[PDB]
């Protein structure tokens, strides 16, 4: 019967590629049913402006060696084997009973005020025509070039409608996963560095349907701090410091921020079941559509991934399994956030003595009671002791027993990264040490007495990323506008870093004052892009850090950059600054040559001297 639910998708595939379809180089797959293969053409970039404005960093390996993705069949195969051909064991009965109660409570709290609703075509279109259906990677719309043209084409919507009737009928024909490649390991301190991950694509239509049925969780902000207490969905990275500093303001133990080692490979069928409880919030047609997404696309999956063969030849494998995620779903972040809140609530209950190692296998009735009673009595408060964004977590428990509350965690397969399995976690007394969404956060004193909580992250990573140009069809102009997007990002979020302040200015001096930044500087749901503008960045800085800063009680505007603070030198150096260095001194002193060489490549335009 699993065979039954993937039939139509396999069949559509054997048909379309009946030509080259064969069954089996001796395939690698261990935990995925293998159906067959066919021949395909395989699949498989420096920002001159940024490069030119950052000569010292030519000498830094973290920067020069940086690559984002590996789209080759080789990389597809490696990431699949290391992160997808894997199976997390299901938690024991006692643990299942605890997650059951815990997720019942969380669903009821998240739906206390908000009502589910279908998302719409015109809504999807609105989303597509802008700054993307980000992360939920689109790119299969190949009867059209782009998503913009596809959603404008009446025939596209007929495709959607047709599959929509199949779902309303209980079948999926087109909703198929394609593993495009691997996002490379990202940098970070032991226990926070992100491992490699899979990049999933689906037909644009399968994304619409998913978005129609379940997108409400994102569009109506179910995981906003206001709705969920623990979540931070909707906030920009510039808000997260402040939220952490508020959590730190509460009475309790040290602050914890344990990562799970490969969170997406560690979601269980139990977790999916508890997530699938959304269905019970929906009615009529809405629930029918959602039930199909959950059952036919989330649960009975079909996957295409490339593999190297024979004579510099590559095949596409077709495989299936009843599974869960890795992302590639419209609601991956929202459901990761949900499950992670649940996970942390269970950890807190162990830390607080409500449940023990004795309860893993079987949950005594008395304990079932104490669980429901604790959630009811405490859930609303404990949730505010958390900052949860996807698999990222920060939690401040009542006391440091939390450090040893590990039995339920490990039994849930939510094994922590880079620490021995039963070694107590490390917590920090100082909230400014705590890592969260690739940053930490520092409180700094501005010249005028007032203070701000700003985000800091390894500077090499930032320069490295700005140096990368995604283009092939990125212009001189597009290249300069991308460089400008990065520079202005740094001015809004990392102005407190000397080298970046200096490098943002020089980039901005070097690109026409009237060119609008384009492209994207971050994939993070927390990267809001107030820097995608031609508005003077001081004004934008004032708006973010003073005017709209709800932790800023005095609204007195900052008047010049010379009044906008830097971290202390010690910090700047800790996070990768090159100040106090011969090459960076030389660089600061010759900058103008680089700025001029850029103005002279781009040519005669309106420029502005921001180095004053
Ligand atoms: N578990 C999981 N997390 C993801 C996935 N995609 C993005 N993220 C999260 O998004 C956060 C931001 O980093 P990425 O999305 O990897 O890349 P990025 O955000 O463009 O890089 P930054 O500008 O440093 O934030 C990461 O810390 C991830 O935890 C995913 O598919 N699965
Ligand atoms: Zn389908
Ligand atoms: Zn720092």
């Amino acid at each position: 019967s699993n065979q039954e639910k993937i039939k139509k998708r396999i069949q559509k595939l054997k048909e379309e590629f009946a030509t080259t379809w064969h069954k089996d180089p001796e395939h690698p797959y261990r935990t995925w049913t293998y159906h067959g293969s066919y021949e395909v053409k395989a699949t498989g970039l420096v920002n001159g402006v940024v490069k030119l404005m950052s000569k010292p960093w030519d000498a830094i390996a973290n920067v020069t060696t940086m690559a984002m993705t590996d789209t080759t069949p080789f990389g597809q195969q490696r990431v699949f084997k290391e992160k997808v051909d894997t199976k997390a064991p299901e938690p024991p009965a006692g643990v299942r009973e605890v997650l059951n109660e815990t997720t019942n409570w969380l669903w009821a709290h998240l739906s206390r005020e908000k009502r589910p609703r279908l998302c719409t075509k015109e809504e999807f279109i609105k989303k597509v025509n802008s700054n993307a259906a980000l992360g939920a990677v689109f790119a299969e719309q190949n009867q059209w070039s782009t998503a913009r043209e596809a959603v404008n084409d009446p025939r596209f919507w007929e495709m959607v409608d047709e599959e929509r009737e199949n779902h309303l009928r209980g079948e999926c024909h087109t909703c198929i996963y394609n593993m495009m490649g691997k996002r490379e390991k990202k940098p970070g301190e032991f226990g926070k560095a992100k491992g490699s991950r899979a990049i999933w694509f689906m037909w644009l239509g399968a994304r619409y349907l998913e978005f129609e049925a379940l997108g409400f969780l994102n569009e109506d902000h179910w995981l906003s701090r206001e709705n969920s207490g623990g979540g931070v969905e909707g906030s920009g990275v510039q808000k997260l410091g402040y939220i952490l500093r508020d959590i730190a303001g509460k009475q309790g133990g040290k602050m914890y921020a344990d990562d799970t080692a490969g969170w997406d490979t560690r979601i269980t069928r139990t977790d999916l079941e508890n997530e699938a409880k959304v269905l019970e919030l929906l009615d009529g047609e809405h629930r029918m559509l959602a039930r199909a997404i959950i059952e036919l696309t989330y649960r009975h999956k079909v996957v295409k991934v490339m593999r190297p063969a024979a004579e510099g030849k590559t095949v596409m494998d077709v495989i299936s399994r009843e599974d869960q995620r890795g992302s590639g779903q419209v609601v991956t972040y929202a459901l990761n956030t949900f499950t992670n809140i649940a996970v942390q609530l269970v950890r807190l209950m162990e830390a607080e003595g409500v449940i023990g190692p004795q309860h893993l296998e079987q949950l005594p009735r008395k304990n079932k009671i104490a669980v429901r009673t604790w959630l009811f009595e405490n859930g609303e408060e404990r949730v505010t002791r958390m900052a949860i964004s996807g698999d990222d977590c920060v939690v401040k428990p009542l006391d440091d027993r939390f450090a040893t509350a590990l039995h339920f965690l490990n039994a849930m397969s939510k094994v922590r990264k880079d620490i021995q399995e039963w070694k107590p976690s490390h917590g920090w007394h100082d909230w400014q040490q705590v890592p969260f969404c690739s940053n930490h956060f520092q409180e700094i004193v501005m010249k005028d007495g007032r203070s701000i909580v700003v985000p800091c992250r390894g500077q090499d990573e930032l320069i490295g990323r700005a140096r990368i140009s995604p283009g092939a069809g990125w212009n001189v102009k597009d290249t300069a506008c991308l460089a400008k997007a990065y520079a202005q990002m740094w001015l809004l979020l990392y102005f407190h870093r000397r080298d970046l302040r200096l490098m943002a200015n020089a980039i901005c001096s070097a690109v026409p004052v009237d060119w609008v930044p384009t492209g994207r500087t971050s994939w993070s749901i927390h990267s809001k892009g107030e820097w995608m503008t031609t508005e003077d960045m001081l004004q934008v800085w004032n708006r973010v850090w003073i005017e709209e800063n709800e932790w800023m009680m005095d609204k007195t505007p900052i008047a010049s950059w010379t009044d906008v603070p830097y971290v202390g030198k010690r910090e700047d150096i800790w996070c990768g600054s090159l100040i106090g260095t011969r090459s960076r001194a030389t660089w600061a002193e010759n900058i103008y040559a680089a700025i001029n060489q850029v103005r002279a490549v781009i040519g005669k335009e309106n420029y502005v001297d921001y180095m004053t």
